[PDB]
């Protein structure tokens, strides 16, 4: 027996404070039944705490930093193109081979250059947000209830902003209970009871899709797997390697073989990846893994759990830095690779109220140590994190004695993963992808790399960068389609930003 | 159980198997016959690559040389353009090192990375190699090591010895030598053929030599030896190319003590195996794990019955720009060319040898047969195919036939899941600094669209050696650079009289 139909519910930067985690701050009826019926994650580690490096690894079936897609974003212009390899296949392309329909409604954001329709043959792409494309909007579950098909909904998750429904509870800033790391301001604790009203609306939109499903009797044998990119959207928890950044919620369901994915468990807190998702969603479907591919099949008779998860931050905007998390059973290790930078280097939320605020108790001198440790000008080479008697983080192991053995254990299992992957954030983005930044961000970018681009050329620095470099040409094996959104998605020149 | 104490790679350049134990009997080759007849001879062992610096670093990491992009043949030699292997990665010799072993290589290195030397071959100092490579120093490795396992490499100069005067070389008449039909029967091409005999007699007496020191120290029965060559012969249509005698190389195996257990498959080996397999065997043989990351196989090993398919790979050859993957079956070998465009005759070091000019001469009179001339047709065909038991010297290709259309797709889609899954680093230009490295060695020698482009793009610095244009890379930080002298010298690669 086997699911006709794979889904996937993909939300943006949400952390799982809902009821089927035991959070009852709001109603999330939904949800609650959904993972009843179904089968939660505990454990599910993306590989990455920022959408575009997630979202191209689920979707190659690899770490980002292993085919060089680490960077958010990256691949964007006309002048800097990663391609993937000959002969390669991605997720929805191995769905295509295999017979199906196949569909992303909402963003793809895939730091690679490809033809759109060798992905999703059911309906068509146009240009989203900095460079990405998006799928449009059209009747799937309608058009497709009688074509196997592998889909995926984009949607807001904590990014939604519309509180005006009847439905959406109030929540209390005041009543907000801040993790020790954060400052109490106002700003801050707005975004926490916010983050809680988001529960509600993909409370909602979970029972929007199950509907649509069910009003085309594709409810019973649609695989769903429910989980968004990263944490959200608060300065320790996005864009960063802490537990919250990169853990999210993960319920799969097939009502049909809910007895066969409940056998190892309703409840699964085994360690797995994001990276994962895609090879279940293959092997549900009948269709093989690559052998190329990181995930596994959590629901095998020999999967038992990894022994680790690895996740990966790279280049985030004009935010150039490198690091890499071990996560183990008991404890999470962060390797820092630019301790000479701060972890409150200039970022994209910088004229966030809930950042200005911080910043400026720690420039007065009123955060106490573990809120100002954000704010040092350096960071320590090494974190180490009993995540059980220290489940904040505020604690770093890594200089004890009594903690050395753990911690070159998760070192090594680092540089084991580095020697075979590859790891393509070792080396530094060249000159045409800095002025890929350059041409977005502009005076934004003070990073090093983006100070000695400027150096380096006085005369072209706010040309844009399709007037100072040649395209990039599409390999012979998959020329560039007419299509003109193509030509749209290129123009990333900001003039605002020079 | 039982292991070998020792290993020892005696190591040739540039030779094919011209001798007895292989069924040739031009010239006498006593010592390879014996060696051959108490050893395990392997008929079908492919090299990854048709030239010296890309086997090398293949077999040294265990790699393909394409999937750590230690590809062409040679990079990573100057100040301003380096390859470091990842963090964390194990080179033959380092899992040896680590095992508790001394290790050695006395001869050149020639890898396409940078290194700490000392990291890798213990027992002995590196000295300034050719063309920005190591070389290992000569030292008394069989009486300093007889008591101390060890993992040595000895490299022998295989084809390209030329010192015959000997009286231990025969004489091999040029005349009576039988040249493959695509090759121009000229004097200088039967010349070359017959000094190709020459050196198989020259190997066989390095070899005697080699295992008497061995049994001089009391470890010939304890040394499992690795006997072979980096590539095929000098010849234009061998070396540098992916025909079968380009990459197909000697290789015997030979552990005394272990003799009965080598042999258990058989004395005798036509299965296919790649040059990948010599160091993952070594390491089996040794007992030391196979890290997962490496591609070779224990050709020894109970659950070993052969390869399906073999891959070999060219790309950039000094200044010669190209790239070209053949897929090796048991019946077929398959060729992959990405620059049908650029001819196989297009510009190459060997361009003033007589032997090639001699050649070249003879097709712009109009004087060669169609199986001579297309090696300087202006361009190359996509694909290749060739039945090798029916044209074993690959003069008729099968790609355009539709009775072979099933085999071509085969192995074409073989190519394909192997490019998917290394993620061919040839697939990718070489860096600006990369390039300028070659134009450092060879100046006005490369002509090729690379070159030719660097050129336009840095009008006013052509000339200007690379380490006046380009910052030193600074090496990492888990791998600090040393500071022995001779670091700098290999580094100083750039060639005035070729400007
Ligand atoms: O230009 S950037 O945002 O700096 O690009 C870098 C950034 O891109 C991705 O995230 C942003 C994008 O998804 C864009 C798409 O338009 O929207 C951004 O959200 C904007 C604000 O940051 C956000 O403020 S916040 O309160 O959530 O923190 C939000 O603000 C709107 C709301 O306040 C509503 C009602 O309260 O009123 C509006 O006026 C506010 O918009 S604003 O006045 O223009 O600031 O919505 C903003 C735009 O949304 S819109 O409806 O399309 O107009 C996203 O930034 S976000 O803070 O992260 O959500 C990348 O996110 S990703 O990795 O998840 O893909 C992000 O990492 C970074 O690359
Ligand atoms: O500068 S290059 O050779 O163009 O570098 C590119 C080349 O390097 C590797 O192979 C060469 C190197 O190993 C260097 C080391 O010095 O020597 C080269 O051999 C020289 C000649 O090419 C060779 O021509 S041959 O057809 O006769 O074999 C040979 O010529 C000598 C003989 O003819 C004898 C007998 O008359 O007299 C000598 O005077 C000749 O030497 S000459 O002064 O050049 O006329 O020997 C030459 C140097 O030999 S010596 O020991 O220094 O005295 C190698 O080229 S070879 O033809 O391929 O052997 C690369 O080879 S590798 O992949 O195996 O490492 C090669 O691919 C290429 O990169
Ligand atoms: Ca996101
Ligand atoms: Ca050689
Ligand atoms: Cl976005
Ligand atoms: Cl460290």
């Amino acid at each position: 027996k086997k699911p006709t139909n794979i889904l996937w519910i993909y939300m943006e930067d949400q952390n799982p404070w809902n009821n089927a985690w035991g959070d009852y701050t709001v109603s999330t009826p939904n949800i609650k039944k959904f993972a009843d019926q179904g089968v939660r994650f505990t454990n599910a580690h993306q590989p990455a705490p920022v959408s575009s490096a997630t979202r191209s690894a689920l979707i190659t079936g690899q770490y980002q930093t292993t085919l060089g897609l680490q960077n958010h974003r990256s691949s964007r212009a006309s002048y800097n193109a990663t391609f993937l390899p000959e002969g390669y296949k991605t997720v929805p392309e191995l769905f295509v081979d295999a017979g199906y329909q196949t569909f992303n409604i909402g963003k793809d954001d895939y730091n690679f250059k490809y033809d759109r329709s060798k992905l999703y043959n059911a309906h068509e792409g146009k240009a989203g947000f900095q460079g990405a494309h998006d799928g449009t909007k059209f009747d799937w579950a309608n058009n497709l209830k009688n074509k196997p098909f592998f889909g995926q909904i984009q949607l807001k998750g904590g990014k939604h902003h519309n509180f005006n429904g009847k439905d959406v509870p109030q929540v209390d800033p005041d009543k907000m209970t801040l993790p020790a790391y954060y400052a109490d301001t106002p700003a801050t604790r707005a975004e926490w009871a916010k983050h809680y009203k988001t529960q509600v609306l993909s409370d909602i939109e979970l029972g929007q899709i199950l509907k649509e499903l069910d009003d085309n009797n594709i409810l019973e044998n649609t695989a769903i797997f429910w989980f968004s990119d990263h944490g959200m959207l608060l300065l320790r928890h996005k864009q960063e390697l802490y537990e919250d950044g990169v853990k999210v919620p993960l319920i799969i369901s097939w009502p049909a073989g809910k007895e066969l994915l409940k056998s190892k468990g309703a409840v699964r807190n085994d360690l797995i990846s994001g990276l994962d998702i895609p090879a279940t969603s293959l092997a549900l479907a009948g269709i093989d893994i690559p052998s190329y591919y990181d995930g596994k099949n959590v629901f095998s008779e020999e999967f038992s759990g990894r022994d680790y998860v690895i996740s990966a931050k790279d280049r985030m905007d004009y935010t150039f830095d490198r690091a890499r998390s071990v996560r183990t059973e008991k404890y999470r290790y962060i390797r820092q690779y630019h301790p000479e930078l701060s972890s409150a280097q200039p970022q994209y939320r910088d004229k966030k109220q809930y950042s200005i605020e911080a910043r400026a108790l720690y420039e007065e001198g009123k955060l106490t140590p573990v809120q100002a440790a954000y704010y040092s000008p350096t960071k320590p080479v090494e974190e180490l994190y009993d995540l059980q008697s220290d489940p904040d983080q505020i604690k770093n192991l890594a200089a004890l004695p009594k903690y050395k053995k753990e911690l070159l254990r998760h070192r090594q299992i680092l540089l084991d993963w580095i020697a075979k992957t590859d790891d393509k954030g070792a080396y530094p983005e060249s000159e045409r992808a800095v002025k890929e930044v350059l041409d977005i961000w502009g005076k934004n970018c003070v990073s090093t790399q983006c100070e000695s681009y400027r150096l380096h050329h006085p005369d072209s620095v706010n040309i844009p960068g399709d007037k100072v470099y040649s395209p990039i040409q599409w390999p012979a094996y998959m020329p560039k389609p007419k299509t003109p959104y193509y030509s749209e998605i290129e123009h990333i020149y900001r003039k605002k930003f020079q």
